[PDB]
């Protein structure tokens, strides 16, 4: 066809020669019954990938013909095929390609704005997508083009409002980051000024989630400072409040609005960030300040019932010890059964504990290993002891193994109350997480290659007695604690390279070492120093949220939720009041 030719053109008033065609046959929308594939938008397609003059005026007269067609869907109506763009508009192109005219002339040919494009920007909101591509007069234009705007109101098939998609596309990149910010308050205060009474955050994404709350369950960061940090004021934006105040100082004496931030109410900002959050790295946040001085103060606070606890534990070690070291090869036998019984209290008491703190987790997947391992060791403690009593009244043989590995491990669990008391704990810490993982990687090759020399003395010595395969590794092992032998003797007779060999083992374990060594140092050399720091507050921070809330072990089963914040002094304009918190200083 004339306009099949002009799928390519430059010229579409050859394809108005051929609307005449159009105009003659009763065919409406011969655009998919043209040449044109790829959903059949490609001439629109085409008019946007031209950029005639830095606009379309190829587009306009076309935009007019298609018009003329009256047809039952115009070309706008296409929907881009799946899973690079699914459904994704020719208008959509349009504000991919920076286009402002001719999709204001899209717009005034009367294309609509709710659509799903899937691509990595989800712009399901058009207005969305322009604010992806960082472009306010398009979204202005919005507002008013055609006449109408689109509410922002308005959410997608994910349920993530316009907001929800800003922060989902906010990335570390602080050029990228500052200018959504910028877009971000900026559309905050137009909605503001255009709905303008309405709740522009708040509204639940696919899992519920105000912005903010999405902010912090993908993780992001500067903007979360931002709508944490936040000044508007004027006209009406202390409406929005910006989550600040300030009064009585010479230097900003500040009120905070600590509202989903309350850490009572439902899932808070911060129940969100210490557990649902996953995370790249989450000991910067609670760095921030508005938090961590709520903190601190929860902290001071809650002091008291902490180091109770930790006295409490401490007894019940003292307890078990003396229980197993008194307890002779079988005061007085009462005071014994005193003993075992006592510790199958504490053995229940705590699985119980523990596990019902699983059970709040729902069993959520623990990559919070990390931060978590004391939990486990905890519940591993528990049920051992529990099983050691059990096989004592049933008298089973193997009791007192698995009793004593429950005390050792029972002492090497308590350090866990270092997490509160010192300072230097941090860096006990931040080692603990990257030296063990390093060390893990390392033994696992130790123990290899010298499970292949074990056998390698053993077959050599096969034929005093040196053989035993557990024996001769570990006759091997005691040189790595310096014990060691590597004696010679031509007993063997094949000595010489006997002793060659172990040896090699010798040289080749050290050279192991220290390649470990080093390869750590190093991995601390580079160091965020105060990032430990913040490892340690918020490893402090998931104790608190946790002691929060009483005991459903039931030595106290409720806590009150008695945790609050001052009342608002704002009744600014028609909102007449809040709820919140008081900062100083600075």
């Amino acid at each position: 066809d004339r306009l099949f030719n002009v799928v390519a053109r430059g010229n579409p008033e050859d394809l108005a020669g051929l609307l005449e065609y159009l105009r003659r046959t009763s065919k409406y929308l011969t655009d998919s019954e043209y040449t044109e594939g790829s959903t059949g938008k490609t001439c629109l397609m085409k008019a946007v990938l031209n950029l005639q003059d830095g606009v379309n005026a190829c587009i306009q007269p076309l935009l007019e013909i298609d018009r003329d067609s009256g047809n039952p869907q115009p070309l706008v109506n296409a929907q881009c095929t799946d899973e690079y763009y699914r459904g994704h508009s020719a208008l959509h192109i349009a504000i991919e390609k920076r286009s402002l005219q001719c999709v204001k002339l899209l717009v005034e040919n009367g294309a609509n704005v709710h659509a799903k494009a899937c691509c990595f920007y989800f712009g399901e909101l058009p207005l969305s997508l322009a604010a992806c591509t960082k472009q306010w007069d398009v979204v202005n234009y919005l507002l008013e083009n055609p006449h109408p705007a689109a509410s922002l109101q308005a959410q997608d098939s994910l349920g993530n409002t316009v907001l929800h998609a800003l922060v989902m596309i906010a990335d570390n990149s602080p050029e990228n980051s500052a200018l959504v910010v910028r877009m971000y308050d900026g559309l905050l205060q137009a909605g503001a000024r255009l709905c303008p009474n309405v709740q522009l955050e708040g509204i639940p994404n696919l899992e519920g989630l105000t912005p903010l709350k999405l902010a912090a369950k993908e993780g992001k960061i500067e903007i979360f400072k931002h709508i944490l940090q936040r000044e508007f004021s004027a006209p009406c934006q202390s409406l929005s409040r910006k989550f600040t105040e300030w009064c009585y100082g010479p230097v900003r004496v500040s009120l905070y609005d600590l509202a989903s931030v309350d850490s009572w109410e439902e899932n808070s900002v911060l129940e969100i960030i210490a557990f649902h959050s996953r995370s790249p790295h989450r000991h910067r946040m609670v760095v921030l300040e508005p938090l961590n001085k709520l903190l601190q103060a929860k902290w001071d606070r809650l002091i008291p019932r902490f180091c109770f606890n930790f006295l409490c534990y401490l007894v019940y070690m003292l307890i078990f010890t003396a229980v197993a070291y008194h307890q002779p090869a079988l005061a007085g036998n009462s005071m014994l059964l005193l003993g075992h019984i006592l510790i199958l209290l504490g053995g229940v008491y705590l699985l119980l504990g523990q596990l019902w703190y699983f059970w709040r987790r729902r069993l959520f997947i623990w990559i919070s290993f990390m931060d978590s391992y004391f939990e486990i060791l905890f519940l591993l403690q528990a049920l051992l002891t529990v099983l050691s009593q059990v096989l004592c009244f049933l008298a089973i043989e193997w009791y007192l193994p698995l009793l004593v590995s429950s005390l050792v491990l029972g002492w090497l669990n308590l350090l866990y109350y270092t997490r509160g008391f010192q300072h230097t704990g941090i860096y006990s810490v931040m080692i603990q997480k990257v030296i063990l993982r390093d060390l893990l990687r390392f033994l696992l090759v130790y123990l290899v290659f010298l499970f292949g020399f074990a056998v390698a003395l053993v077959s050599l010595s096969r034929e005093p007695p040196y053989r035993s395969i557990l024996d001769a590794s570990l006759e091997l092992f005691k040189f790595t604690i310096g014990m060691g032998e590597l004696a010679f003797q031509e007993q063997l007779r094949f000595r010489g390279v006997v002793l060659l060999l172990l040896l090699a083992y010798v040289l080749l374990t050290y050279v192991l070492l220290l390649n470990m060594l080093i390869a750590l140092m190093s991995e601390t050399v580079n160091s965020v120093a105060t990032d430990s720091w913040s490892i340690w507050k918020l490893q402090k921070a998931i104790s608190v949220l946790e002691m929060e809330n009483g005991y459903w072990w039931c030595r106290r089963k409720k806590q009150r939720a008695g945790v609050m914040l001052t009342v608002g002094t704002r009744p600014d304009g028609s909102p007449d009041e809040r709820w919140c918190f008081r900062v100083g200083e600075m």
